[PDB]
């Protein structure tokens, strides 16, 4: 269960991601 492969995935999801980590793309302020 990996929402993302890499920060890339979050970068489209979120203007300022934290990490693609824990199979869930963490966003720094969203």
């Amino acid at each position: 269960q990996t929402q993302c492969q890499s920060v890339r995935d979050c970068q489209q999801y979120c203007l300022t991601p934290d990490r693609c980590s824990y199979g869930t793309c963490y966003c720094k302020t969203t």
